[PDB]
Order: C-alpha cells, then structure tokens, then sequence
C-alpha cells in the first residue's frame, strides 16, 4: 500500500530520459519496470504481488536469443515509459496501464527468426496466422500469461474496460510488425499535412499508437552511440543466424541476414536509419512534439555511422 519502488540516485535521474539504459545487472530490470508502472499509472493500478508474478512468467517466456530477449522487453517499455511522461495529459488511464504491458510482452516466445523465414520453413505458426505471424503469436502468449491463477493485473478492472485494454495491446503488438509500419507512417504523415487528424478519432489514435510501438521497438537506434553500436551486434548475429537456417533450405539469403557480407554493415545500417528510423522518429516529433529527443539521437548515430563508413572510426 505504502510501498514504493525507489531507484539509486543515478537511475532515479537518467531512466526519465529517452537515451536511458538499462544497464546489464538482469535483477534490476522488473523493479526498474514496476518503477515506471507506478510513475507512468499509479501505486493503484495493479495489486503488486499480481504485478510481480505477471512480471516473472513474461520473463521466463522470452528466450536466450541474442537480441529478441527478456532485455529489449524492458528496453522497450522504458522508451513508452519516456514517451507516456512526456506527454502526460493526451493518454487515458487504460492506455497507460495496457501500452507498458503491451511493450513487456511485445515479442513473448520470440524465437530469434522473421516471419519469413516462418513461411519459408512452413513452421506451424505460420499455418494458424497468415500474416503478422510471431506478432499474432506474442499476443495470443500475452493473454494466456494473463490467463494463469494470481496473474490476471487487470482483475479489478469492469468487464468492457477489460475487453478495450486487451484490445489496445492486441493492435499495439500487432503494429511492432515492421510491415505494416509503413503504410501506418504514410497515413499518419498525410492526415497531419491536410490537418484531418484527430485525437478524439478512435481509428486515430489507433494509428498514433501504431507509431508509438514502432518508435518504442527501434529505440536501439536512438542510444548513446556506444549502446547503438553493441545492439546492433546482438541484431546482425540474429540476423546472420536466420540467413546460415535460410542457406540449409537452399535459398540465397537477403543480403542483410548474409554474414559474408559483414563488410556492408555500416551502409545497411544508412539504408535503415533512411528508410525506416529517421521517417519513424520525423512523423513521430510532428504528432507528439516532446519525443524531439528520439529524433535528434537517430540523427546523430546515423551521423557516427556515415563516420565509420568514411573510416573516421
Ligand atoms: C536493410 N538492411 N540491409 C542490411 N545489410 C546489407 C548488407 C549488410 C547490412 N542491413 C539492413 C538493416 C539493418 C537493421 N535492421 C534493423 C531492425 C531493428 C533495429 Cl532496432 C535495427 N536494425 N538495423
Ligand atoms: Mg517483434
Ligand atoms: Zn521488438
């Protein structure tokens, strides 16, 4: 009741800014996230030892993969914890409690593989969902989690606030698929243009988090440049592992996911930072002026990387 979660003095500062990390100490990482449930949403919004038990069965369901792992969870989570405090009155209590659970259990049983390569080894979930395939997996791993004895954090909600927060992590999982992202960008970049964009709008709003999640998922990019470039080893070994399975169906892999071309690192990651960050980051200032800092960080580390390329580092 009386019992807040309190942070060492550094952490206490820095994990309100959106360049903040985690850190590598694991233990520390579900009460860094029940600190930002309690400043993002309240002491009151989910009973603690509920919280705590949701918090440790979401863990042990992220697997040991390089980079899709129980670390980009929280990762994830504290950039919508950044986005939510800088933006403090334009979200409801529903979307507040459901956006910071939807971001821990984003990629729940991620096993380190694209939905193509899903569809190209004809894996079983790719029989039940078509599209969206780990997304539609992750979801459906969110709500039999909620659906274990002394799990449900959302119990003392009323049964159609229940069906509307399950609702909200439902699209906002579903829109962490890359895919789908660009046409949401498109949307959102002519609706604010033309000045048809509207918050009270339900299909809206939809959207604007659509882009959230997005902004939250490749928040890698828009770290510290010493962060940004351990992360992006951790991204390519995935990567590099999905082309050598890729290579044992006898398919050329897209060269992205070709670890023998290492080489080409540095302008894959250009071509990214052009054609899908800095247009994430860009859209996202203009809907929600206060995440500028998101944008600024993916300028600069697309900077350091225009810096390798030119043997500069
Ligand atoms: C298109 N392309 N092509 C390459 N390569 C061509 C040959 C060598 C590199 N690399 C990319 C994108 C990398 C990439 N993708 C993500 C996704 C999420 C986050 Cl957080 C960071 N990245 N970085
Ligand atoms: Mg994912
Ligand atoms: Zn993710």
């Amino acid at each position: 009741g009386l019992m807040q979660f309190t942070l060492p003095v550094r952490l206490c500062k820095e994990i309100e800014l959106f360049h903040f990390d985690i850190g590598p100490f694991e233990n520390m990482w579900p009460g860094i996230f029940v600190y930002m449930v309690h400043r993002s949403c309240g002491t009151s919004c989910f009973e603690l030892e509920k919280l705590c038990r949701f918090i440790m069965s979401v863990k042990k369901n992220y697997r040991r993969v390089p980079y899709h792992n129980w670390k980009h969870a929280v990762t994830v989570a504290h950039c919508m914890y950044a986005i939510l405090q800088n933006n403090h009155t334009l979200f409801t209590d529903l979307e507040r409690k459901g956006l910071l659970i939807a971001c821990l259990c984003h990629d729940l049983d991620h096993r380190g593989f694209s939905n193509s390569y899903l569809q190209k080894f004809d894996h079983p979930l790719a029989a039940l969902y078509s599209t969206s395939t780990m997304e539609q997996h992750h979801f459906s791993q969110t709500v039999s989690i909620l659906q274990l004895e002394g799990h449900n954090i959302f119990s003392t909600l009323s049964s159609s606030e229940y069906e509307q927060v399950l609702e909200i992590i439902r699209k906002a999982i579903i829109a962490t698929d890359l895919a789908l992202y660009f046409g949401n960008r498109k949307q959102l970049e002519e609706m604010y243009q033309t000045g048809s964009l509207n918050l009270n709008n339900q299909s809206h709003r939809d959207r604007v988090i659509g882009l959230m999640m997005t902004a939250c998922d490749l928040c890698s990019v828009t770290k510290l440049w010493p962060v940004t470039k351990l992360t992006a080893n951790d991204i390519y070994a995935e990567f590099w592992a999905e082309g050598d399975e890729m290579k044992k169906l006898g398919i050329q892999p897209i060269p992205m996911m070709d670890r023998d071309k290492k080489d080409e690192v540095p302008q894959g990651q250009l071509g990214f930072y052009n054609a899908v960050a800095i247009p994430c980051y860009t859209t996202l200032t203009q809907i929600l002026p206060p995440t500028e800092p998101l944008l600024k960080a993916c300028r600069d580390n697309l900077s350091q990387w225009e810096k390798v390329i030119r043997g500069e580092e």
